[PDB]
């Protein structure tokens, strides 16, 4: 039982040691001026209730950015696509929102695994809990890590289909709200994230 949690547990450690220790650098991390360019010069406020969330609080922009490892460069070109972006029914706001909020809530419910799982309680899954338990816990810990990676290759791919041009995109917001949404709406979920979370949490 302890052997094989130990094992489980081995599987997992060191990329929680090394996850807390980048989050914490995250977290300190000054932020420019610009926002990397969300900001409400280049996103409309009172349009949808996620962009304002990410234009009021300087806490869901550091989670937005931590989602994408704080590549700063990353960050600003989805910011100056997705500010390219319109619509005739005002849809793309709600698409830019769903992006933003996919972003921070995966990024919170993964900091949320991180932050449960300390060495202490780490040693106290190996002590306590069922080898079964332990297993699925460490499972959990990796799809929740993947599901974090798909998002990261979701915005790629995104930022692939502006600089591929698809569908005339580039030289027209409304071709590209289109692309975006036909791409990848079906793809932006944050709350398998959320679910993995709460399948870690409750056996702890």
């Amino acid at each position: 039982a302890m052997g094989e949690n130990e094992k489980l547990i081995n599987k997992i450690g060191p990329n929680i040691e090394m996850f807390a220790q980048t989050i914490n650098t995250d977290i300190q991390k000054i932020e420019p001026n610009d926002q990397f360019g969300i900001n409400k010069t280049l996103f409309t406020e009172k349009k949808d209730n996620n962009i304002d969330f990410m234009l009021k609080d300087n806490r869901l922009r550091r989670l937005f950015y931590s989602s994408l490892n704080y590549d700063e460069n990353k960050i600003k070109k989805l910011a100056t696509i997705l500010a390219q972006t319109s619509s005739s029914n005002d849809y793309h706001y709600t698409l830019i929102g769903l992006i933003f909020w996919t972003g921070f809530k995966i990024q919170e419910a993964f900091e949320s695994a991180v932050n449960i799982l300390t060495k202490d309680e780490q040693k106290r899954l190996i002590f306590n809990f069922r080898t079964k338990t332990v297993k699925e816990i460490q499972e959990n810990f990796e799809k929740l890590m993947q599901e974090r990676n798909s998002w990261i290759k979701i915005v790629d791919n995104i930022i692939g289909e502006y600089d591929k041009n698809t569908g005339g995109c580039k030289a027209d917001g409304k071709i590209l709200g289109e692309v975006i949404r036909v791409g990848y709406e079906h793809e932006l979920d944050s709350n398998k994230s959320m679910q993995i979370l709460n399948n870690i949490e409750t056996p702890l």
